[PDB]
């Protein structure tokens, strides 16, 4: 297992535009396109993404590429983040990949919020963030995934995802 099979089970794999768990426009291996409601937005957004007049569909090639710049786009928000690189480069290789999905999920903004739970997972009290990283919205909303990332938090193997 690794952080991209992590995310592909995680996310799923869609090749035409479709609405998130939040409601919002989506395409591929979680890349949102656009929080507004208009689908011609969407479509805008999308078609400047990949370079071409796409109609609102992909190839599964398309994905995977918007899917490897996501990622990449993840780990460099956390190592350019005060906040979350020194978790970060505190953590264990499976942790990170944790790590990570939370940033990719919700945004480096929204995963820099759950000080309490970075600090504790930078202590290395497992059990402890776990908890904590259980009181939140995330949690409450899509609570099978948060589920999963938790539990890697919490025991540093990828149990969850095998
Ligand atoms: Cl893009
Ligand atoms: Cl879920």
């Amino acid at each position: 297992m690794n952080i991209f099979e992590m995310l592909r089970i995680d996310e799923g794999l869609r090749l035409k535009i479709y609405k998130d768990t939040e409601g919002y426009y989506t395409i591929g291996i979680g890349h949102l396109l656009t929080k507004s409601p208009s689908l011609n937005a969407a479509k805008s957004e999308l078609d400047k993404a990949i370079g071409r007049n796409t109609n609102g569909v992909i190839t599964k090639d398309e994905a995977e590429k918007l899917f490897n710049q996501d990622v990449d786009a993840a780990v460099r928000g956390i190592l350019r983040n005060a906040k979350l690189k020194p978790v970060y480069d505190s953590l264990d290789a499976v942790r990170r990949a944790a790590l990570i999905n939370m940033v990719f999920q919700m945004g480096e903004t929204g995963v820099a919020g759950f000080t309490n739970s970075l600090r504790m997972l930078q202590q290395k009290r497992w059990d402890e963030a776990a908890v904590n990283l259980a009181k939140s919205r995330w949690y409450n909303q899509t609570p099978n995934r948060a589920k999963r990332v938790i539990t890697t938090f919490r025991t540093g193997t990828w149990d969850a995802y095998k």
